Parts: C-alpha cells; structure tokens; sequence
C-alpha cells in the first residue's frame, strides 16, 4: 500500500519533475495531500487550469474560512487573503494601478542605474558572486522602496521579514506575527510621515486626507504597503533569480539577447512562461458544486491551480520545454494567474526583469554559474522556489 500523492512535488526550481506530464495526460485533476494533511484536487492541464481560475466559484477569500481544508497556514489575518477586493471595495483599485505601473517618469532610469550600480560593485569585489543576494534580490527591494516612496535605507528591514512572511507551513507560524504586527506599525508611520508625498505610500496617505476615503479604515492603507511591498519583492526577486538560471543554462539564448537586446521583452516573456517560482498551486475554495474534467468537486473543497501544468502544456505551446521566441500565444501563459486575482504588478514584474537582464548582460555578457548547478540549495517549504544562493562567475 502506498499514501496518497503528496504536494508539492519538488522544491527545486530548475527543472520540472517528470510526474508533471504524467499527471497531466492520465489524469489532468486528481486528488492529492496538502502538508496540512488536508485532501485537495491538483489541477495541471492549461484547459482545467484556466477553467477554475476563470469561474470565481472557486473563491480565493473562501480559502481563508475556519474549518476549510488548508494548503498552508495563513501568515497574515484572514481578512487580508481578500485583501485586493478590499481595496476594490474601499474604491482604491485605480490608484493602487495608476501608482505601481512601471511607467512613472525616471523610474525605469532608477532602475537601470540600480541594476549597473550593483552590477559595478560585484565587478569590483571580483568572482564570484551570488546574483541572488546581491543583484536580484537588492534591486527588487530598491525599485519597491522608489514605487512605494518610502526611503530606500528602511528597504533590507522590511525585506528581512519575507523569508518567514512567503512560508508555506503546515501550522502557524509566530514570527509571521510579530513581523507583520512590527511592518504594520511601520507603514502606519508612513501615512503619518509628511516626508513621504510620492509613490503608492504618498498617494494613499493624500487620499486618507480626502473627504471620499474618510471611513476607509487605517488598517487597510497600511495593510495595502506591507502586502504590496511584500509581494512584490519577493515575486520580482525570485522570479528575476531563477529566469537567469534559465538563461545561464542557455548560452545559446543569452548569446542571442546580448547581441540583439531588442529580443528582451520576447526573451522575458518566454522565461515566465517555463518558471518555476511559485512552489504551490495557486488556491481556491469551492462555493457550488462544478464539474472540472472527469471530477464533480464539491461545495467545501480545495483546488490547487498548478501553473507549471498549465505552462508547459504541449497541447498549448508545443515543445513546452524550449524558449521560442516567436510563439503566435507569447503572453498566453499563466505566470500572473488569469481571471478575477490576475496580478496587479505584471508590467511593473515584466519590466524589473527586462531591465535586470538587459543590465547583467551588458556588463557581465560571460556570466555563467561558478558552481555545478545540482549544488544550488533549493528553499523548502517557501511559497516560492529560490536558490539560497546563486554563485556565478563571467
Ligand atoms: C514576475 C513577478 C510576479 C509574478 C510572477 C507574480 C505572480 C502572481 C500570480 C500568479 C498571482 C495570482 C495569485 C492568484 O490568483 O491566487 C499574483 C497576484 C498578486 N500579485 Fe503578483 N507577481 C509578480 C509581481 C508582482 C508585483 C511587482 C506586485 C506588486 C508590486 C504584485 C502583487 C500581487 C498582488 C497584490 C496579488 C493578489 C491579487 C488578487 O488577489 O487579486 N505581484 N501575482
Ligand atoms: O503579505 C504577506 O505577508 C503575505 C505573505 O503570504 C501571503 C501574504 C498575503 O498578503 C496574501 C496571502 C499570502
């Protein structure tokens, strides 16, 4: 006898596992054991995939309710799963838009003279150097401090809570709390701090100001800084980390967006298409009873939506493994999810990585990993995959 097929099946972020395919064809949803313990169903083809993240009868906020089974515990109060159709309700979705959209004056120049910057300050220390910690991560945090407007030096604190905020662990998590307590107050400050008058936190601080948000509650504008920041940091910094282990495993393609840079946004919308960054399926709580497939899933139960499945479809993008640069469905992937939740940073994530890529190839075009890459240490237990390091030399 064996125990029902458990998830997430690796936490490694550089290759897919073979039991993908397999699913996939055979048996497209199927049950499967969350770490909670509790059952859910594992859906892994692009058709089932984009069928629960288009219907919102599978809910996201439902997830959160007691007594649901659980992919993970929460690491944020359960009110703040529902956290963007709060800011819907608060009547914010446009500003919160309008301020996190990469086109701001200057900021893709603040991003391309962080990115040569720390760039220039590996340079100087010499080989190697961890293209993590030192370039993908930083520059994440960087670009989040300039679209948030909150000063760069208060960045690494709030960065430092995100290795325990993004976990995904079987039970409560106390740290989660006292940092989210500690990063609320922070941004509580923010709104009160008449320094800050630009960026997302200087727009929501003059809204709080007007008469049309004045029972928009404290607790929601500071809610808006800890999870946009959040979110945003570690979903640019691991997603940018493991696109550049894709490229530096295809000198052939990193060859060829050195030579034409023109290629980037092509090059970087094929590196979401095959990444590998969110560890999970994305989670919904059925509200109605809904045939999916060959299953009839019932009110009550858990749906984990696996992008990979979807992304690397053969029936959707033929030779699902291969970056192609000139695929007729290029955005038709499934990296910012689809439906009701798409992200609402895609174009700030698209061009953090589009500038990161270009900057890294003009400085270091022999970049290559110092290390043999089954020597990466994969983060367990994360609701990203990361390599707690990532040695390179060039
Ligand atoms: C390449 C970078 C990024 C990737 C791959 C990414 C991926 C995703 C995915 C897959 C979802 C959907 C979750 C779901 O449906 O359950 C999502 C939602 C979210 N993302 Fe992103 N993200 C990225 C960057 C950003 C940035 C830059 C921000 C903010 C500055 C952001 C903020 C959020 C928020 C707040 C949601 C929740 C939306 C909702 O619930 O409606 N993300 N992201
Ligand atoms: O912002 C967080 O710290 C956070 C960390 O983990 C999550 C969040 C969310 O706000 C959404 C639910 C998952």
């Amino acid at each position: 006898a064996t125990v029902l097929l458990e998830v997430p099946f690796s936490a490694r972020g550089d290759r897919i596992p073979d039991a993908v395919a397999e699913l996939r064809t055979r048996e497209p949803i199927r049950k499967v054991r969350t770490i909670t313990g509790a059952e859910a169903w594992l859906v892994s083809s692009y058709a089932l995939c984009t069928q629960v993240l288009e219907d919102r009868r599978f809910s996201m906020k439902e997830t959160a309710a007691a007594g649901a089974p659980r992919l993970n515990a929460l690491t944020v109060p359960p009110e703040v799963v529902n956290n963007m159709g709060n800011i819907a309700d608060a009547g914010l979705r446009k500003a919160v838009m309008k301020a996190i959209t990469p086109k701001a004056p200057g900021l893709e120049q603040f991003l391309r003279d962080t990115a040569n910057s720390l760039l220039d300050n590996l340079i100087t220390e010499g080989a190697p150097a961890d293209l993590r910690n030192d370039f993908a991560d930083p520059l994440a945090t960087a670009l989040h401090c300039k679209v948030l407007g909150i000063p760069q030096e208060d960045g690494p604190k709030l960065f430092r809570s995100l290795s325990i905020a993004f976990m995904s662990s079987a039970d409560p998590i106390p740290a989660a709390k006292i940092n989210w307590d500690r990063d609320i107050e922070y941004m509580a400050g923010i709104l009160e701090n008449p320094n800050i008058t630009t960026g997302l936190m200087g727009e929501l601080s003059r809204l709080r100001k007007d008469p049309a948000y004045s029972h928009v509650s404290d607790e929601l504008f500071a809610t808006i800084g800890v999870t946009f920041f959040g979110a945003g940091v570690i979903s640019t910094g691991s997603f940018l980390t493991t696109a550049l282990i894709s490229l530096i495993q295809r000198p052939q393609l990193r060859n060829l967006l050195h030579e034409k840079p023109e290629l980037i946004p092509a090059g970087v919308e094929e590196l979401l298409r095959i990444n590998l960054s969110f560890a999970d399926g994305l989670p919904r709580l059925a509200t109605a009873d809904i045939q999916v497939g060959d299953v009839l899933v019932r009110k009550g139960e858990l749906v984990l939506v696996l992008l990979e499945g979807a992304n690397f479809d053969p029936e959707h993008f033929p030779n699902p493994g291969s970056i192609e640069l000139d695929r007729p469905n290029p955005t038709s992937h499934l990296a910012f999810g689809r439906g009701q939740h798409f992200c609402p940073g895609s174009a700030l994530g698209r061009r953090h990585a589009q500038i990161g890529i270009e900057a890294l190839l003009k400085k270091m075009p022999g970049v290559d990993l110092a290390v043999p890459i089954d020597q990466l240490v994969w983060r367990t237990r994360f609701q990203r995959r990361i390599p707690e390091r990532l040695p390179v030399l060039w």
